[PDB]
C-alpha cells in the first residue's frame, strides 16, 4: 500500500515517515525543504523535493504513485512569519491544501488525514477548560484562520466528492527533530539555550498556560486515524495546562541549568490559556498520550544532548 | 482623494465606480476581465488591466496612488466553477484580497469595503428568517468558505495593524449590467430569455426563496460604509422572499412574455431558503432599499430593452 507524506522532512512528519516505514508500507515524501531537513530523510522512503502547490508536479507525484491515504503534514508552520506574510503563508496553507485535495479526488485517496492546530484555531476567549472541539472557532492569526479556512474544505471534499478525512489539532507538540532556531518552539529553545549555559528569556509574566504534548504520542493519533474517526475533528492534546514558569522549572532541573530566567516584554498574539480536551479522540480513536511530560522532558534533552556531542 | 475599486469591470463595480466618480472622487480600477467587460468600464477612472493576486503589480499601484479606500469587488464571484477548480477558485478570492491587504497595510488606506456573501456564509440549515448577522456561519461551498475566510483575515488586519473596514455581505443582487450569458443571476437569465421569446427554464419546483436586491441600492450601502459600520459585518437585502415561480411570473407580465416556464431538474447545492435582516445596516449604516422589487424589475427589463 502506497501512502504519501507531505512534510515529511520536518520535525512531526519525519517520525510519521519513520513509524510507516517500520509498518512496512511504501511511502511517498513531499517536501520543498523550506524549514524540514535533509538530515530528518528516511532512505527508504521515496523523495520529492518539490512544492505542494505545484500543480503539474502533485498531478505527476499523485499519477505515478495513487497514494491510498495522505498524511497532510506540509505547513507553513510560524505563527510570527504567518503574521509577516499572510498571502504567502496561505498560498502554503490553504492553496497547498487544495491543490492536494485535487489530485486525492482525481486519484482515487480513500482517506486524507490533515494536521490542524488547537491553541490558533480556538480563539482568545474560550471559557471552557479543557477545551472541546465543540466550542466555535475564532482563530485570530493567519496561521489559524489558514488552518481553520482549510478544514472547512474538507468538509466540502467530503460532502461533494465522498472522500473520507480526519483532522488532528494539535496542541503544543515538542520533542526529537524539533527545531531549536529559527521559529521554534519554546521547548526546543529552552532546552538548547540550557545545554550551552545560555540566557533564556521569558516573555510577559510567564503565566501563560499552554498544553505539552509528545511528539510520539501525536504520531501515534495519525496512525490511530488512518481507520478509525472518519469525517470528524479530534483534538490531540493531553489535558494537562503547564506555564511557561513551570516550564522553565522543570528543564531547569533535568538539565541542570543554574540561572535564573530574563523577563522580557509580554509577545504580540500570545493567546492567555491553551489547554484540549481529549475525550473523544480517547472514545473514538482509542487514542490517549502514554507520555508524561516529565518522561517527554526527558527525553528532549537526551536527543539534544547528543546534538551537542 | 484616490480610491481603488477592485472588479470595476465587472456587474457590481462598475456602478459603484461611477457612483465614486459622480460624487468626484479619483478612481483606480483594477479587473482582469476574467467575468467583467471593458463596455462596462467608466472611462474617467484609471484602469489597470491586472490581477489583484499579482504583488508586484499590487505593489506598484498602491505605491503610486495611495489610495484612502479600497472598495474589493473582484472575486471569482461564481458558485459552480468554484466546485470543480477550488484552488483556483481560493487564489483570487483569498490570496487575491491578501496581497490587497498586505499593500494597504503598507501604504496607508484609510478604510477597505468587502464585497461578501448572506446566503453562501449561513449554509443549508438555517431556521430563522429574516436572518440576522447573528446567525453562525456554516459554509459549504469553495465560494461561501473563501469570502468566510477573508472576513476573517479582515479582522486580523484589523487588530494587527489598526485597518478599519466594513463586510456587506448581499443577497441576490439584480438589474442593470449583470450578465445574462454567465454561470447565473436568474433575473439577468429570465429577462434576456423572454424579450428573446427563448425557453425559460425553472430548476425543481421553482420554490426557491431568495432575497432580490437593486445593485443601486447596493452601491449606495457601499458608498455609506465610507465613513460608518466601522469594522462590522452587515447584511445587505431586502428582508423579503421571492419564490423563483413568483419571479417568472413578475417578469412575465413586465415583459409581455407568452410562453409558460420549462421545468428542468433541481440544481445541485440550491438552498431552499435565503432572506436577510438587514436591521443592522438601517441602523448603523442609515441604509435602507430605496427600490421596490417591482420597480427594480421594470427598471432592468428597461435596461435590456436598451442594451440587446
Ligand atoms: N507544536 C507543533 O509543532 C504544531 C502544533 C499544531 C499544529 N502543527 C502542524 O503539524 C504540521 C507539522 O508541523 P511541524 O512542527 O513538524 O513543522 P515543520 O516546519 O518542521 O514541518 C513542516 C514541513 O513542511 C515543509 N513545507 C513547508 N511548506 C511546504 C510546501 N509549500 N510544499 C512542501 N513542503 C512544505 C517544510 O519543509 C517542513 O518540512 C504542520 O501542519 C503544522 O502546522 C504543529
Ligand atoms: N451579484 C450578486 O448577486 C452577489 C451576491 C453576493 C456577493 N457578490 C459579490 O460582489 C462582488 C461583485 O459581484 P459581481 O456580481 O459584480 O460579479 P462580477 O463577476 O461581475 O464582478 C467581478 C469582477 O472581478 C473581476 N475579477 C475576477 N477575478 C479577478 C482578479 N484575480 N483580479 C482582478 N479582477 C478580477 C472580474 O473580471 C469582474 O469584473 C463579488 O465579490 C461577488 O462575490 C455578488
Ligand atoms: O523563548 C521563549 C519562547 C516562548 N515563550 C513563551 O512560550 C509560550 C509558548 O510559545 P511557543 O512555543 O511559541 O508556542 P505557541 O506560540 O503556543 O505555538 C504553539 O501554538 C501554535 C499556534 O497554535 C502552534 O500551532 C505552534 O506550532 C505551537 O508551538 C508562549 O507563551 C511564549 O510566550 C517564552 O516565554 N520564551
Ligand atoms: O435559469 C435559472 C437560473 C436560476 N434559477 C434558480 O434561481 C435561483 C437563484 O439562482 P441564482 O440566480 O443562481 O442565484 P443564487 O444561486 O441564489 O445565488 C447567488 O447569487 C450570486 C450568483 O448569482 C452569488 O454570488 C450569491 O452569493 C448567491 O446569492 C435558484 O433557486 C435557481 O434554482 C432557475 O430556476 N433558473
Amino acid at each position: 500500500m502506497n501512502i504519501l507524506v507531505t512534510g515529511g522532512a520536518g520535525f512531526i512528519g519525519s517520525h510519521v515517515v519513520d513509524k510507516l516505514i517500520e509498518n512496512g508500507y511504501g511511502v511517498i515524501v513531499v517536501d520543498n525543504l523550506s524549514s524540514g531537513k535533509v538530515e530528518n530523510l528516511n532512505r527508504n522512503a521515496l523523495f520529492y523535493e518539490q512544492s505542494i502547490e505545484d500543480e503539474e508536479m502533485m498531478e505527476r507525484i499523485f499519477s505515478l504513485h495513487r497514494p491510498e491515504y495522505v498524511f497532510h503534514l506540509a505547513a507553513q508552520a510560524s505563527v510570527a512569519i504567518s503574521v509577516r506574510e499572510p498571502a504567502r503563508d496561505a498560498k502554503t496553507n490553504i492553496i497547498g491544501s487544495l491543490v492536494l485535495l485535487e489530485k486525492s479526488i482525481k486519484y482515487g485517496v480513500k482517506k486524507f488525514i490533515f494536521s490542524s492546530t488547537g491553541g490558533a484555531i480556538y480563539g482568545e476567549n474560550v471559557k471552557v477548560f479543557p477545551t472541546p472541539e465543540t466550542e466555535i472557532p475564532h482563530p485570530i492569526s493567519p496561521y489559524g484562520i489558514a488552518k481553520y479556512s482549510t478544514e472547512m474544505y474538507l468538509e466540502f471534499f467530503a460532502r461533494e466528492y465522498g472522500l473520507k478525512y480526519t483532522v488532528l489539532r494539535y496542541a503544543n507538540v515538542y520533542g526529537p527533530r524539533q527545531d531549536p532556531y529559527g521559529e521554534a518552539g519554546v521547548v526546543a529553545i529552552f532546552t538548547e539555550r540550557m545545554l550551552r549555559g545560555e540566557e533564556v528569556h521569558i516573555f510577559g509574566d510567564g503565566e501563560y498556560v499552554r498544553d505539552y504534548v509528545y511528539v510520539d504520542d501525536v504520531v501515534r493519533a495519525n496512525l490511530l486515524a488512518m481507520e478509525k474517526g472518519d469525517n470528524e475533528v479530534f483534538n490531540i492534546g493531553t489535558g494537562r495546562g503547564t506555564t511557561v514558569n513551570q516550564l522553565f522549572k522543570l528543564l531547569k532541573e533535568i538539565t541542570g541549568y543554574d540561572k535564573e530566567p530574563v523577563y522580557k516584554p509580554p509577545r504580540k498574539g500570545d493567546v492567555r490559556k491553551s489547554i484540549l480536551d481529549y475525550t473523544k479522540a480517547k472514545e473514538k480513536l482509542g487514542w490517549e498520550p502514554k507520555v508524561s511530560l516529565e518522561e517527554g522532558l526527558k527525553l528532549t534533552v537526551e536527543y539534544f544532548r547528543k546534538t551537542l556531542e
